[PDB]
């Protein structure tokens, strides 16, 4: 059943973020206290509101990025597999997020390798499939690890934004949220031509805004997760035609301007 989850993994924003988190490109000045009044909604939503479970870890200061916990881990089933992230002065967030996944039982495999990289940002599980993105993040190698780790699954490379679900993420069962860019378009493309199973699309004007949480809630039925009318007016559009998922707008323009996107502040887990 696809998109179930049962506990949130999140970890809260340090101060350091607005000045030191990594960022693909010039922006806006960050103003930390929006960014986490924001990331305290998106908390709110998978645990107040749906009902999860949420694993809270504390802030870092020295790891500015360290809200990012997506690109740490990779949970599929009863298996979490910790990275080794690309950005080399992310690996040290690698050592909470463990002992969080311990304490919820999963078994765990490390990536030790220290010639595999591996995001959890280039990393799309279907429900029947893997497909992880070849970026500046995730190597060949890391892909690998990943392939022999979840054994039940197929998994593919694509080249890729930052990451794969930079562009792309699943909005439903069967249904893959896609942007419209050459990018984003080009990387479908690949994705759909090497695997026989026949998913559906749903093309959003706004690259940024394909990234959504797509959840399963007993009682709720589907939900989703999207940014909102006043930042991608033209996507949400597209979204809203959903007319059997609960809709739920959620703001991240701070986390934005370093990259990050709805995906990138949980880690969703099975139990
Ligand atoms: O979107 C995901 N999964 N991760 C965003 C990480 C952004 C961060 N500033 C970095 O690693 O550069």
């Amino acid at each position: 059943a696809f998109g179930r989850a049962t506990h949130a993994v999140v970890r809260a924003l340090p101060e350091s973020l607005g000045q030191h988190a990594l960022r693909s490109a010039k922006g806006e000045e960050v103003d930390v206290a929006r960014a986490e009044r924001q990331h305290q909604l998106y908390v709110g939503v998978l645990g107040s509101k749906l009902g999860l479970q949420v694993v809270e870890l504390p802030a870092d200061e020295s790891l500015p990025d360290c809200v990012f916990v997506e690109d740490v881990a990779v949970v599929c089933e009863e298996t979490a597999l910790i990275t080794r992230p690309g950005a080399p002065s992310r690996r040290k967030e690698v050592d909470m997020m463990k002992e969080a996944l311990e304490k919820l039982q999963l078994n765990i495999v490390e990536m030790k390798d220290e010639n595999a990289t591996l995001d959890g940002g280039d990393v799309l599980f279907t429900g029947r499939e893997f497909f992880v993105g070849l970026s500046k993040r995730t190597n060949q190698r890391g892909a690998e690890i990943l392939a022999d780790t979840f054994k039940d699954y197929a998994v593919s490379t694509v080249p890729v934004g930052l990451h794969l679900k930079s562009f792309c993420s699943m909005a439903g069962p069967n249904l893959i949220a896609i942007g419209s860019s050459e990018s984003a378009q080009k990387a479908l493309k690949i994705m759909q031509q090497m695997s026989d199973h026949r998913y559906d699309k749903l093309t959003v004007p706004d690259d940024i805004a394909a990234n959504c949480i797509y959840l399963n809630i007993p009682n709720k039925g589907h939900v989703l997760l999207h940014r909102t009318p006043e930042e991608y007016p033209e996507s949400a559009k597209v979204y809203e035609k959903l007319k059997d998922h609960m809709l739920i707008p959620v703001s991240m323009s701070e986390l934005e301007k370093v990259d990050g996107l709805l995906t990138c502040c949980s880690v969703l887990i099975n139990k």
